[PDB]
C-alpha cells in the first residue's frame, strides 16, 4: 500500500495519486498546475520498469460522486513510433521523462475527482497503475 505522493498542488488544482503496482512506487510530478489546465501539460515520470515493453497502452477511469465520466484508452507507442519513446525499454532499466503529455486545455470545474491511470504493455501487463484524487477548489 504505497503512500500517497502529491503530484502537483497550485493555482486550484491538487493531484495525489498512490501506485497500485503490488511490486513498486513510482515518482509523478506534474509542472505548472492550476484549475485552468494548459494544453500539453508538462510532466515529469520516473519509474523502474518490471516488464518489456513493446507497446505501450494508457488506459484512463475518471469518475466523480461515484459515477462514472469518461473512460479513455490510447496506444502510445509501439517500437520506434515514434522512436523517442518508452517502447524497446526491457525490465529492470530506470526510465525518467521529463516532457509533455498531450491533453487539451480545461477548466476544471470546482469538485473532487477520482482518476485511475493504467499503462500496461503488448501482453496486458500492468508497467504501472495510480489511482488519483484530483481536487478543484
Ligand atoms: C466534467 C468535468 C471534467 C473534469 C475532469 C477533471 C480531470 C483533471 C485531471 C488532471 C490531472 C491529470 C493527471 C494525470 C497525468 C496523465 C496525463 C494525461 O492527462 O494524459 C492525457 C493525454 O495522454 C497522452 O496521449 C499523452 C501521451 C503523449 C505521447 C508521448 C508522450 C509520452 C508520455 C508518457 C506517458 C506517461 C504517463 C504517466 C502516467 C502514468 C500513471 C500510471 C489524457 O487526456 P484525455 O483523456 O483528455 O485525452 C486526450 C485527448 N486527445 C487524445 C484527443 C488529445
Ligand atoms: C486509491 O484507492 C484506494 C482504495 O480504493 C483508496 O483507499 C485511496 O484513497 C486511493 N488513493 C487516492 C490518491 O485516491
Ligand atoms: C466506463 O466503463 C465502466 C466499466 O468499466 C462502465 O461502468 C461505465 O459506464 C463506462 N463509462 C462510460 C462513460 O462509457
Amino acid at each position: 500500500g504505497w503512500p500517497k505522493h502529491t503530484a502537483c498542488n497550485s493555482g486550484g488544482l491538487e493531484v495525489v495519486y498512490q501506485s497500485c503496482d503490488p511490486l513498486q512506487d513510482f515518482g509523478l510530478s506534474i509542472d505548472q498546475c492550476s484549475k485552468q489546465i494548459q494544453s500539453n501539460l508538462n510532466i515529469r515520470f520516473g519509474i523502474i520498469l518490471r516488464q518489456d515493453i513493446r507497446k505501450l497502452f494508457l488506459d484512463i477511469t475518471l469518475m466523480a460522486k461515484g459515477s462514472s465520466i469518461l473512460n479513455y484508452s490510447y496506444p502510445l507507442c509501439e517500437e520506434d513510433q515514434p522512436k523517442f519513446s518508452f517502447c524497446g525499454r526491457r525490465k529492470g532499466e530506470q526510465i525518467y521523462y521529463a516532457g509533455p503529455v498531450n491533453n487539451p486545455g480545461l477548466d476544471v470545474p470546482q469538485g473532487e475527482y477520482q482518476l485511475l491511470l493504467e499503462l500496461y504493455n503488448e501482453n496486458r501487463a500492468t508497467v504501472a497503475c495510480a489511482n488519483a484524487t484530483v481536487t478543484s477548489s
